[PDB]
């Protein structure tokens, strides 16, 4: 097994830290727990530092570590993510909301010792200000699939899905999703055979924290080659 791939044989403590722009409106969330790749499992709790949230918790789950996956043992070569590791690699979105604006993502995942941490910028322009988004119509508690093939030009991968967040009067608000991701280091990296990643997750509150803040638990699968 790879050093990419034992770095993740056990419980991994992560760290969050994002700043972000949403129509003028600023705003930073730091975030702090634990993944377990053997079982695809992330448990989070992300708290807004600066006050309330200008945009609803769920617009962020995406944005808030894919290198926690769990990639069958007939699948690993094909775990870009892992291999990627120690050294991290930027991810970079473009995540357009039907009717409304667009966020803009860069993310830089990599180790600081044995802590896997993900450094955030978001930027977010062209929002309605009495919109879904800006406007607080999605309800909170809105599996899924994430798409991922190769991008050997580029040494890395590129990544494309859709998530579609319930709005309060029932409707949807879809959030369509273009990604890249490519390595920081100038190492090897594997670029994967296409298929995706199975997500289940599920956003709750604690009861003690008075701060504005998520708690995310994700289990994350790989698929799509038998």
């Amino acid at each position: 097994v790879s050093k990419g791939e034992e770095l993740f044989t056990g419980v991994v403590p992560i760290l969050v830290e994002l700043d972000g722009d949403v129509n003028g409106h600023k705003f930073s969330v730091s975030g702090e727990g634990e993944g377990d790749a053997t079982y695809g499992k992330l448990t989070l709790k992300f708290i807004c530092t600066t006050g309330k949230l200008p945009v609803p918790w769920p617009t962020l789950v995406t944005t808030f570590l894919q290198c926690f996956a769990r990639y069958p043992d007939h699948m690993k070569q094909h775990d870009f993510f892992k291999s990627a590791m120690p050294e991290g690699y930027v991810q970079e979105r473009t995540i357009f909301f039907k009717d409304d604006g667009n966020y803009k993502t860069r993310a830089e995942v990599k180790f600081e010792g044995d802590t896997l941490v993900n450094r955030i910028e978001l930027k977010g322009i062209d929002f309605k200000e009495d919109g879904n988004i800006l406007g607080h119509k999605l309800e909170y508690n809105g599996s899924h699939n994430v798409y991922i093939m190769a991008d050997k030009q580029k040494n890395g991968i590129k990544v494309n899905f859709k998530i579609r967040h319930n709005i309060e009067d029932g409707s949807v608000q879809l959030a369509d999703h273009y990604q890249q991701n490519t390595p920081i280091g100038d190492g090897p990296v594997l670029l994967p055979d296409n298929h995706y990643l199975s997500y289940q997750s599920a956003l709750s509150k604690d009861p003690n924290e008075k701060r504005d803040h998520m708690v995310l638990l994700e289990f994350v699968t790989a698929a799509g080659i038998t």
